[PDB]
């Protein structure tokens, strides 16, 4: 069981990944770092296009996938070892809430596993730690 | 199988190509279903709300509720971002993956890789 996770300075998804029971593996802070992950792996990541709207007025996700992430499923030996993804946000950003997520399900063709806000309840915990282990056994 | 489909009839179409069994949700807003086995929920996405209405009358139901495995969503991807956002949606709302999104009657590889998804979550 192994996760890959992003998180801000502000730390909320770290806070959520450190309570985990698999081990977890950080995409740096700094753009310039790039990480190799050798073993396959569950994605745990924010959203950060800010509830964006086009003229129209429908959800406009540029932004979604933090920069940092994008360099990190750029590459092919990375991306190869992606089980799955799960993202988080908040739910104040409406439509926007937790976008990164399917938009990299629908890119990579890998499950949407769960979508939670901020630092995650007990209950996020627990169901999470619950799927990453399911996901390993299947 | 449990899905969703309009007049237009695109989500029907795809559904019958896959190998599984499959019952429909009605068009007709006041008749309603209930569903006793183990499903993979299948449904369109339509904004003016991404899920249907008729969806939302299933769903409301916890009878029907608690037998959801997984969503797979559909859509047409010239809406842009808003892209088979019915999906994250009901995935969010019953805590159950969203497995695999699709455009319209669904190409050669969504039937396959529809087929091989639903076997795997049906253990
Ligand atoms: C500039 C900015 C834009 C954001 N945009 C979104 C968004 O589009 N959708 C969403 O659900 N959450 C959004 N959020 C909320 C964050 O994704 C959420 O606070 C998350 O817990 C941050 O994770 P981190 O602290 O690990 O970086 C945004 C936050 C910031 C600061
Ligand atoms: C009024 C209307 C609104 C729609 N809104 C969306 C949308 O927000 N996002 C999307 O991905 N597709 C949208 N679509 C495309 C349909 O979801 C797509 O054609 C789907 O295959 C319809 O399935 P059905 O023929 O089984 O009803 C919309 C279609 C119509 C007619």
């Amino acid at each position: 069981e192994l996760i890959v996770y992003f998180s801000t300075q502000s730390n909320n998804t770290h806070r959520f990944v450190q309570k985990l029971d698999a081990e977890s593996i950080r995409i740096p802070i700094d753009e310039e770092e790039r990480i190799k992950v050798d073993e396959d792996y569950v994605l745990i990541v924010p959203t950060y296009s800010g509830g964006k709207v086009t003229d129209a007025g429908q959800v406009d996700a540029h932004g979604a996938v933090p920069k940092q992430v994008i360099h990190f499923l750029n590459d092919p030996d990375n991306r190869k070892h992606c089980l799955g993804v799960i993202s988080s946000g908040n739910t104040n950003f409406g439509d926007s809430f937790a976008i990164a997520g399917p938009v990299i399900s629908y890119k990579l063709k890998v499950p949407l596993l769960y979508q939670f806000e901020l630092i995650g309840t007990k209950e996020d915990v627990e169901e999470v730690n619950r799927i990453i282990s399911e996901t390993f056994n299947a």
